[PDB]
């Protein structure tokens, strides 16, 4: 897994993007996020993910919010 900070994020529209120290930001939507309770995040976040690519490039998926 990786380790990121949510860089910011858009609670009504439901995405936004994961600070990463060494590579690029990534996108994040809010289907990827794990765990019970409503499917959000919020700015400066912990948060444990993988970056999964298909056809529209990389964004985030399996993003767990940590202490």
């Amino acid at each position: 897994m990786l380790e990121g900070k949510v860089k910011w994020f858009n609670s009504e529209k439901g995405f936004g993007f994961i600070e990463v120290e060494g590579q690029d930001d990534v996108f994040v939507h809010f289907s990827a996020i794990q765990g019970e309770g409503f499917k959000t995040l919020e700015e400066g976040q912990a948060v444990s993910f993988e970056i999964v690519e298909g056809n529209r490039g990389p964004q985030a998926a399996n993003v767990t919010k940590e202490a």
